[PDB]
């Protein structure tokens, strides 16, 4: 790497450890969990991860926090297997934690059907020799539902607003730190492309909603830090123009899809091409058959909802 030999300014922070005075990245940058120091004896976690990373995240958590009885909150953006998979495994080690999530997210953990999908996907990600810890029941998690527009006063230095951001999933929320101009955006802007510096759209429920969410997030004060559900912490113009860029990349995808369909292409064609182009990034946390499946689903949603070309 070049970066061995020069102290340049990094636009993306992608290593575990301290990101800012109040903020650490725990576990794996691929599916990170963030730690906020709220106080001398108080902490919050943000993003709920994949189950197989339990011990990775737990060891990093213990590097910074001598007493895990001091972790008081755990904010969750949405119900997908990769954003809540640690909860049953680490909540039992966090006796004072309250999970904060949307009503629709909380409802999913009460659904036998939903919880078993979450379990099925997370089991496929266990590494060689890994055994998960003892789990809590999903319906026994210490949860509180949070609402659109709600101010979460996590502590005297940390007040974060819950902003509804449906479209990626029907339950997706994001969390905005007004003081720090720092947005925890989950998968609402898509998947950040590490080779190209652009957003790949992740529209798995509703395109109109996904665009409207981005429209709304573009109106926040200019971001200084943008923290998606995968890949680390973005700063500079990548943060400041994140929501706008995410929006345009989604339009672009619609244009490609509707153009190729014009030429009589099947949806499966663009899907295999998107799986080929984009699937490599998430191979270590999303089974490849399921990335292609998700690509096809997104293209179905766009095909139905995109404004026609004539
Ligand atoms: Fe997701
Ligand atoms: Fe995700």
């Amino acid at each position: 790497s070049g970066l061995v030999p020069r102290g340049s300014h990094m636009l993306r922070l992608s290593a575990p450890g301290q990101l800012d005075d109040d903020l650490c990245l725990l576990g794996d940058v691929q599916v990170p969990v963030f730690l906020l120091r709220l106080g001398e004896a108080s902490w919050a976690l943000v993003e709920g991860g994949i189950s197989r990373d339990a011990e990775l995240v737990w060891a990093d958590l213990c590097r910074w926090v001598a007493d895990p009885s001091q972790v008081h909150y755990w904010l969750i953006t949405h119900k997908h297997y990769d954003h809540c998979g640690l909860l049953p495994y680490l909540c039992p080690r966090l006796p004072n934690v309250q999970v904060l999530a949307s009503e629709r997210t909380c409802q999913a953990w009460k659904s036998e059907s939903a919880v078993r999908v979450v379990e099925r996907l997370n089991r496929q990600l266990l590494r060689a020799e890994q055994r998960l810890p003892e789990a809590c029941a999903w319906d026994a998690l210490p949860v509180r539902a949070v609402a659109d527009g709600e101010w979460l006063e996590l502590g005297p230095r940390h007040r974060l607003q819950v902003i509804e951001a449906h479209g990626h999933s029907d339950d997706h929320v994001v969390f905005y730190d007004v003081r720090r101009r720092r947005l925890f955006c989950g998968d609402a802007l898509g998947e950040f492309d590490e080779a190209e510096g652009v957003w790949r759209p992740l529209v798995f429920d509703d395109m109109e909603a996904y665009l409207e969410s981005l429209e709304r997030l573009q109106r926040l004060p200019t971001l200084l830090q943008l923290i998606p559900g995968h890949g680390g912490l973005l700063r500079g113009r990548l943060a400041a123009d994140g929501a706008e860029s995410a929006y345009t990349e989604c339009l672009r995808l619609c244009r490609r899809l509707l153009w190729r369909q014009s030429m009589g292409e099947s949806l499966d064609e663009l899907s295999e091409e998107l799986h080929r182009a984009w699937g490599g990034q998430s191979v270590d946390f999303l089974p490849g058959e399921l990335h292609l499946g998700s690509m096809r689903r997104m293209l179905e949603i766009l095909s139905r909802q995109a404004l026609p070309l004539d």
